[PDB]
């Protein structure tokens, strides 16, 4: 997967497992969620192409969102979209299947950097907008969860079990966006 | 309510109603959510004392969270806790009842400043930790929604109605924390 460097990044994250422990506590994430996030992964894995179509369909319906994938002429850079899409697809699996350990934290730092002006447009060597306003990274916690919700019911568990996979995904997505804030936030304010 | 200055803030927010419309789109908030957030705060009005108890009970049971309300010697400042609790109580109603317009936006900027080192500890004239690390503001999107969830069902609405009130609360909470990122974010990166 071009551009995908999980576990082999150039930098160690500026946060460690003790930071992660304390943030899991803030998001109410426990060993029970670890179990249900894996089950979410099992439910979602064969539905990935439909998930991506649904996700990028949302992004594409709003010009000020599609904007972050645009060439200077205001049109979508289709090379950029395609390349990112393969890494997003793998992130769905990573969220479900990776241990949230130090290597995981290292890639969380890398993903933040990539949304931020620090590294945006460098992975795919494209000309696009320099920065994704942090306001929308936070905003997107909601649609990520709303996108996944229908797919978690299709395979075909009880409302009680679906709710647990959904709640685990919500906690896991919030935790990640919190980490991704690091390069956006004024030094010492994170 | 001491320190509560809604509609009476010193400054205008660096964001406007056009920003708010674009952020609402990013969190999938529509006229349909206005109706159910209104209903939510009709359901929640009666139960605010129990909600506050549950909420500060979560904060209180994690030393690194209770931390943010502590005096320099490490002990919780009870004056600070009781005063802020009155404004948080009002915020529950404001989220449900206020029209999200320019004056609401203005109070959003104020709330973010109060969590940040810019205005933390001034409203109540207390001496406490200087800054709430932004990682936890994002993290708290989760427990805030989890706390409201049980209370939204207790007035005997249908499961689809409860779900709709919850999803509206989730959208609205996410929208607010995105706006509160303003004083935390590197100038120009928001
Ligand atoms: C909950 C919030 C979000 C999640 C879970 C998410 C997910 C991801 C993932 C997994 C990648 C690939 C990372 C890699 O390189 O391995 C990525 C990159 C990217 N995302 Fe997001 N994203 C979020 C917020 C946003 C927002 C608000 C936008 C704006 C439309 C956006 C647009 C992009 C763009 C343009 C890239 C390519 C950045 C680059 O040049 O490297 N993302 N995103
Ligand atoms: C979803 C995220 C959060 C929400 C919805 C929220 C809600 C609120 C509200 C409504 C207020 C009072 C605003 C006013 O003055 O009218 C407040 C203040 C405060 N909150 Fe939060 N809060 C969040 C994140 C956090 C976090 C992570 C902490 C860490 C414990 C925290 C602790 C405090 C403190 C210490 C104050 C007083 C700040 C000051 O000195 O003015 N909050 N919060």
């Amino acid at each position: 997967i071009p551009g995908y460097t999980y576990g082999e990044t150039e930098n160690r994250a500026p946060f460690n497992l003790e930071d992660l422990k304390l943030l899991k506590e803030a998001v109410m994430f426990t060993a029970e969620d670890e179990e249900y996030i894996q089950k979410a992964g099992e439910v979602l894995e064969d539905q990935v192409e439909e998930i991506l179509d649904t996700w990028y369909g949302f992004v594409g319906s709003h010009p000020h969102l599609l904007y972050y994938f645009t060439s200077p002429d205001g049109t979508p850079n289709e090379k950029y979209l395609a390349a990112v899409r393969k890494r997003f697809s793998r992130w769905i699996l990573d969220t479900s299947n990776r241990s949230y350990d130090q290597a995981w934290l290292d890639y969380q730092y890398e993903i933040g950097l990539r949304h931020h002006r620090t590294k945006k447009n460098q992975t795919d060597n494209v000309e696009s907008v320099p920065n994704i306003g942090y306001r929308y990274l936070v905003a997107f916690i909601y649609p990520i969860t709303a996108t996944m919700k229908p797919f978690l019911a299709r395979k075909g568990h009880t409302p009680e079990e679906v709710e647990k996979m959904y709640q685990a995904w919500f906690k896991a997505t919030t935790l990640q966006v919190a980490l991704w804030s690091y390069p956006y936030v004024k030094y010492g304010d994170f």
